[PDB]
């Protein structure tokens, strides 16, 4: 019926955040964050944050920063100034999950 | 070097596909859905490889209630027109796990 | 830090459940996780609900149905009655945490 | 099932290590991880084997953060019944994980 959707990332961070405020005005931050395994590949992941954790990320998260990050899968679509139908899947960390400084 | 994590409890879309490599071993391929009511539904293309990719394709139909623990991978490719498009999966093999459910 | 914990499982016995003066609801079960390998070795969790999981963990769970939880660590020390400190580590699940009935 | 949990936090005291009869190690931490709502700290009591029990043993020290994963095991023992008593750890394993943390 409804289902788990659940992230948990521990890497550093690719450059410095974006951050930005809605109209409302609520804060979105945006980064990269990178996680490696080694048998070496490194993995970037595009990590959004919402609301208070937002402003937390967008206040204490330099390039290089190693953090802990938890929150869910939203793949966005979205259009190229060619029109087409592209897909973005972002880990959206919000009221639902968490972030910690490392 | 990070952690990379994701567990999903979900509905599978359609039924799996799975194929053999040379060397004798399986993939399988499904998409999971996951909602979260109050009704937004996402999802998820889940890839197994290994004994587990052999056990979901056995196992797993349309509908079919599974739990997922895997990696996220970003693969990188150029569509048709000359752009760059990713797909974003969840990898599940040997440091993972699944469980069909019900 | 960060204190979690994801468990599918059975669920032992009917849950137990009741209300605070507030009232608040509070509910109470044991789940059983197996790894299998011996033929197989059962893991007993002693699960806590507080708030709104806690009315329906109340609701829809019984003896023998299939649940997925997440929650986080807790341990509680006591001094039996023989005068010697006891410890209870129980998986708390509340705002924080989630639960799901499974199967249908 | 499923048993499964994540830690990150600060290690109690120094890690004990032992060797088995094989010549396997096992280190022993205790974990803290706490949540300001102003304050209530958690203690675990994990328990590390095989290739993670020789790198939490060299590198883990007293106030060191680290990232774990493991499953929970509820153990019973004696010790100077006394009474019979049990007690909850973190198992990591092979099928777990740990990263040290900071730099
Ligand atoms: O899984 C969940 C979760 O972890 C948290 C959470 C919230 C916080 O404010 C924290 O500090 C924290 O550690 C966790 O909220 C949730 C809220 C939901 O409606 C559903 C969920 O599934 C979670
Ligand atoms: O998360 C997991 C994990 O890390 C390992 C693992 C850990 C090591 O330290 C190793 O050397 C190794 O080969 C595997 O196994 C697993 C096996 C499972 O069935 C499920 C898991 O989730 C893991």
């Amino acid at each position: 019926a409804r289902g788990v959707n659940k992230v948990i990332l521990v890497g550093n961070v690719g450059g410095d955040p974006e951050t930005r405020y809605m109209p409302n005005g609520n804060a979105v931050t945006n980064i990269t964050l990178a996680t490696s395994e080694s048998w070496e590949r490194t993995e970037w992941h595009r990590v959004v944050f919402f609301g208070r954790l937002a402003e937390i990320a967008g206040e204490y998260l330099r390039k290089g920063s190693q953090v802990y990050v938890e929150g869910s899968l939203r793949t966005r679509k979205w259009q190229g100034q060619d029109g087409q139908d592209r897909y973005t899947t972002e880990i959206v960390v919000d009221i639902n999950g968490n972030m910690q400084l490392l």
